[PDB]
């Protein structure tokens, strides 16, 4: 069975909402606990979040670090993530724009690294746990890897994009979000907003380099 569809829409809404399971929704600069109401409202189905992102596009080194000029530790590092797109076949647009999200456009203090010996390790896509403790005990998953450079942290991040959503039928940001064949297992992120805001920055690369669309899917659900 190809057949990915195996919950109802009401089921996976009572999965999402189950004990101890993190979700949550950034109110007044900070993350808190999303409610049950909110959960069931950002998994509703409305198409940059719906569109299959496991193909590479039509992007030079140049169009990329158009993309990427002002951000900070990305800056003029287009090459490295078309390098990224090629080897592991993972969308230099999708890729980039979530970047962008997780490291506050390059600019955060998180972006510039964890020392750790005369190492300093990176992580540019919320990969695991990523702060001063972990990088200490060696639970890290950047450490484990050896993200050692931002371009490694490239390199690297499509590497486990692809490798273990891609290759696990989370094809799109939908299915990496929400897993809508297994509800609550295996979600790439617990911000519940998290789709909307790569979402956001694809659709606008999207229009502002005229590349066009990878197929869309809508239905998940029983
Ligand atoms: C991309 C990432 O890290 N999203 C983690 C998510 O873990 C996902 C499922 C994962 O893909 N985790 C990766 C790192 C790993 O391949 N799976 C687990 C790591 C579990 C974890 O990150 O806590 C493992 N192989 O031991 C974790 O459930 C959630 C609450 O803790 O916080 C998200 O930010
Ligand atoms: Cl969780
Ligand atoms: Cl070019
Ligand atoms: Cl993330
Ligand atoms: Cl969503
Ligand atoms: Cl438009
Ligand atoms: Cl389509
Ligand atoms: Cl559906």
């Amino acid at each position: 069975a190809a057949n990915d569809v195996n919950y109802s829409f009401d089921e996976a809404v009572s999965m999402q909402q189950g004990k101890g399971i993190v979700q949550t929704k950034e109110e007044d600069g900070k993350f808190v606990e999303a409610n049950n109401n909110e959960i069931a409202k950002a998994m509703t189905i409305s198409d940059m979040k719906y569109m299959d992102i496991t193909e590479k596009v039509p992007m030079s080194e140049s169009e990329v670090n158009q993309l990427l000029k002002g951000k900070g530790i990305l800056e003029n590092r287009g090459k490295v993530f078309l390098e990224a797109q090629e080897k592991y076949e993972v969308n230099v647009i999708y890729l980039v724009s979530h970047a962008l999200v997780e490291t506050g456009n390059g600019k955060s203090e998180l972006a510039k690294g964890i020392k750790d010996g005369k190492k300093r390790y990176y992580n540019f896509f919320g990969i695991g746990a990523f702060d001063s403790s972990a990088v200490r005990s060696g639970k890290s998953y950047a450490e484990k890897e050896q993200w050692t450079s931002p371009d490694k942290a490239i390199i690297g991040g499509a590497k486990f994009i692809r490798n273990e959503y891609f290759e696990n039928n989370q094809l799109n940001l939908y299915q990496m979000r929400w897993n809508p064949e297994n509800p609550a297992q295996h979600q790439y992120a617990s911000d519940i907003r998290w789709a909307d805001k790569i979402a956001k920055l694809m659709d606008k690369s999207y229009k502002q380099f005229g590349i066009k669309k990878d197929d869309i899917r809508q239905t998940y659900y029983k």
